[PDB]
């Protein structure tokens, strides 16, 4: 699809970021990745981001990303295939060109590796990544690369493939001047590891949408969240919050990176084959697993 | 005024940080203030807080605190006057205790002095000042004392007249999740710097009111966008922020402490003799000073 | 004593910051204090920072500090005696004043309350403190006070009692700068907590000495590492490092602020009065005194000793 | 050369780390590469990092490494030549074999990409690069990749070819712990931006060398404050730092990444056309690099010869 129809299916719904599932040698998994992505599909997520990074793009090779998002799109019915892309310039244009060729419907940029770069430096290289391919791209405010509103705007002026805005930086400051300055130039999607924790907050910065990682693997309550949301109904999505969010959290917080580890976790405990995650993530104890399962408790998908 | 008064105050509108006033001899500016004071009462704020952080407590003298807040209860009218507290537990309870004599209607409990400390000593440290006043109490996370959501729910069960919670962090995860635990049984208050900025996000998070710093010089205005929060007209927000706050806090970010700075100008350009900022804050350059100027524009006084 | 004379003591050896003793009542236990610090002057440190960080400044009434500064001074023989000061302006002003009535040597200046402030504001509190009172002052670069060396180098030409410098920031590529833009117009003190861990680097930044918190406790092998840095014995400070601060920072990093906590026990374990700490810091459990008291070991201190 | 053999260069002195030349097409530029290295060669580092963080690393693509070690191998001499890898495991592992492969010295690896990780995720990863190769190994703690001293310690015991350690991140206590911890099991290696501005503290931690970013395009000074350093001589480092490196510093800190751009600034100064950065970073203006010609002054190689007409 063109730029413009991938903007309006982040608009129209939630945003479903699949684990990417690897054998015990840490090998993509294509046929346990369908099947999970097949049964996801039930539940009717408008955009599907395949090697996100949830779905660990970080520990991808480039070579890998295509195939990954081919499995997505062999089962992902009439959704919208977004695949993530990152590293510097070069790489990038790389990945965005091979991961096009595939039928991906839009880019979401990661990072650039390592270095902290200028607001010049920022613009010149998501410029070259937004010219190097006609598919939609979302920006990834978060870590080593934030936009400024200003620099921002020029890339929007500049590049009209460019549609979406997604934060990981929880600043709540910026993201609202941001909404303020673009307006309906773009699509703003919330970020946050566990995004359901901002996303009431999140509505009065100007953003209605977000990445659920835990649509993974409850996706029923993911999705009544996301309506509760919408609807105004602020009792059900706190009860919500206060029964699963915070426990979620506090396994979540228990190790560096398990905003990844336990989701993919979660996945394996209702009964898909995701397997390992790679190095440097590490797997949950299982003392953990253990603690997930408790959790997950009367949403789980089988016995 | 009991602490349940206070606790109703505080949900009733917008909050006002006045300025602290001083003289050429450096001292607490008594008539200046209470004619600003005055002044500010015309736009109807339901609380004062004399002596915050905008009127400069990290800089006053334990006993200039009960002077100043004298000071507004003169003049405030039908309105609710919360003192600035802060420091280590044994100062801490003697301004508290010091606010109360004079009047005060609550206590606004900054941040302790200069160390990281654990929750415990947190909860310790909170308690004591809670316990040693009559009066409503608000915490305020902020810097150093950052409370968590279980260590301020048992604040919450062992002192009644803690009452409120200010926000300073900017943490919206963390700030969702103590309104979700605590629910009505405390109000909570914005309480960043320039809180205009982060209020509608700070409405889904459980909060619907803030500080006004600009209230000080541009009150009206400060008023306008309240008033469109509370109506959820975003257009009128988003206006205000695009033509005057974002421009504001372009003029804010070119030095430390213009958070306070630059609201101090604002009240000397409307006319008030406000005077100088104590060291280590700085004033304003006279090129700043003019810039805000043509911000405030058709606000003059 | 003039600020030429506590400068040069300053540079005469290990610096000593005694934890403050607080009774059942909470209040300033001066018989213990006294007793305490005695114990500790038999260790022959030059300088006593008396309510200092390790000694609870920041829990410190006002009307609090030079009482018990008049107390290290009654019992610390000849030793320079240096009062913590700090909050704005206005109180450290008072702080000061209050402090060289009864005889301080000094003041070491910890930062002012709160806020961030530019380096102009910095430098116009800084002055005016060091302006209030005769004695020398130390500046301490720490937390929201952090002097750039172009505004430190201002202060000294303006301020002739400021003689000293206290780094708590662990930047290196800063301090340096500082020690060769000022040179030997200031002292230069390390001031990271369990500033052993620091010490050997900071030689190549211009610090030959800094505050040690576990002298407090365990004055003995303080003194073992200091001899054996001055000295040039690495292998020496290597073996303390390893066999003390590095399971002592292990318990020490427990928690927040048991750069403090765990120095009182210490001195609790010792035998001495210390009591507890002041809210908000909190004491170490049952369990991490007893792992403190494992530590101790060999230093612990025997009723059979010769003072 | 094998790990013990790279391992003793790292001790021999001052550590060299080549900005990477590229053309106007942005491509690779292997004769100006070349024509630089060469020149620095003259100046005897006993170690030559290829495609370091100094040489853009981070915005190289992977099949450039080879080319990059291969160029320097060319005109290095009896100069080790080590080869900068990163990125997540599956990524690092083709680079360092790759590069294994044109016959480099060793590695250094970077952090890997993007995310902060646990301690046994990063003992799984290094180790896994590590046993991915027979040639030396260098860690670098900085940024998203930090060892603490008892997960470097697993790391040493199982890994033989990880030899050196290197430093981005300026925690002295931190470092000098990891001395205490392995002794000379490792070499260790200065490695903040504008080393030298650390050294004298390092020598404290046990640290006796480092990465001289401005050796690019002042050698003599480098090495005249390296020599000045490992004698103890203090006035001669402190003069050198007043009236050289902090006014670098001040250059360097005007804008994000100049620790680089900085650098190949001067490089071109001194007459090698070592080309633009690459974005995300981005290259002094002109009125900047004139502050760094005149700061470069009496330590010219070259005279320009200015456009100018009648």
């Amino acid at each position: 699809m063109d730029p413009e129809q991938i903007k309006t299916a982040l608009g129209s719904g939630l945003l479903s970021f699949p684990v990417t599932h690897f054998d015990a040698e840490g090998r993509f998994a294509a046929d346990s990745y369908r099947e999970h992505v097949e049964w996801l599909a039930g539940y009717k997520a408008p955009v599907l981001f395949a090697a996100g990074g949830t779905g660990e793009f970080f520990s991808l090779k480039p070579d890998e990303i295509p195939t990954i998002v081919a499995a997505a799109k062999e089962v992902a019915g009439e959704t919208a295939i977004v695949s993530g892309c990152g590293y510097g310039t070069e790489i990038a244009v790389d990945i965005a060109r091979s991961v096009e060729k595939v039928g991906a419907d839009g880019i979401l940029l990661l990072p650039h590796y390592l270095i902290d770069a200028p607001q010049e430096g920022l613009y010149a290289h998501i410029k070259k990544v937004c010219q190097s391919v006609g598919i939609g791209v979302m920006v990834y405010n978060r870590d080593n690369s934030v936009l400024q509103a200003d620099t921002l705007a020029r890339l929007c002026d500049e590049c009209p493939n460019l549609v979406g805005f997604k934060d990981g930086t929880g600043d709540i400051g910026l993201v609202r001047q941001i909404t303020a300055k673009m307006g309906d130039r773009l699509m703003y999607l919330g970020g946050m590891p566990t995004a359901e924790l901002f996303a009431e907050a999140y509505l009065g910065a100007g953003f209605t949408t977000y990445s659920s990682a835990v649509f993974n693997f409850v996706p029923g309550l993911a999705n009544e969240f996301y309506a509760a949301l919408r609807a105004g109904e602020r009792a059900t999505c706190e009860r919500i919050l206060v029964d699963f969010f915070y426990p979620f959290m506090a396994i979540r917080n228990r190790a560096k990176g398990y905003a990844v580890s336990a989701v993919k976790a979660g996945v394996r405990l209702q009964g898909f084959n995701a397997g390992p995650v790679r190095a440097p993530l590490k797997d949950l104890t299982n003392e953990e697993i253990g603690m997930l399962e408790a959790l997950i408790g009367t949403h789980k998908r089988k016995a």
